């Protein structure tokens, strides 16, 4: 028992949100 | 039991926001 | 228990917020 | 128990903001 | 218990803020 | 007869295009 | 008979592309 | 005939590219 | 016949590429 | 027949390209 987030790959372009582990808080995209 | 985020990799634009692991607070993207 | 973030790599162009852990306050992108 | 963020790698352009880890404050990037 | 951030390597141009730790104050990219 | 583009007001974030007159050419927003 | 643009006003920021007239060309936003 | 722009005003923070008049080339924002 | 750019005005901060008129070349942001 | 850029004034902080005319060449902000 625990959160985790690996081994991920993004290519490319952002614009908006990327969020690898959200525990709260607000995201406006 | 915990919180990690490992072992990721991002290439390219970014004009967002990026964030790894987020707790608390605000993203204006 | 704790929070963590390792072993990521980002290569290119930034012009928004790249952040590894946040635990409160505000990022306007 | 602690907060912490380590080994990562970071290659290009920066116009924008980048941080390891926040606790606090603003940033408007 | 603490904060800590280490052993991170950054390559290229800046023209923005880069910072390890941040526990308050303002940020204007 | 002829193109013209006038009198507009335009307020806040931009991340994509903002073009007046376009007579030919390629844009990746 | 020709091309133009005027009298307009742009607030806030900028990360894109804005161009008053294109008569060819590309951009990359 | 001819092209032509004229009497704008921009105001705050630019990051992209800004350009009055494009007649050919490239712009990566 | 002709191109011209004229009575602009720009205040604050750049970082990026303005340009009153551009014939050719390339723009990287 | 040309081409020309006139009358503008610009205010505040530049740490990229401020350009008035290009015919060629490259502009890495």
């Amino acid at each position: 028992s625990g959160y985790e987030v690996h081994h991920q790959k993004l290519v490319g372009s952002n614009k908006g949100a990327i969020i690898g582990l959200m525990v709260g808080g607000v995201v406006i995209a």
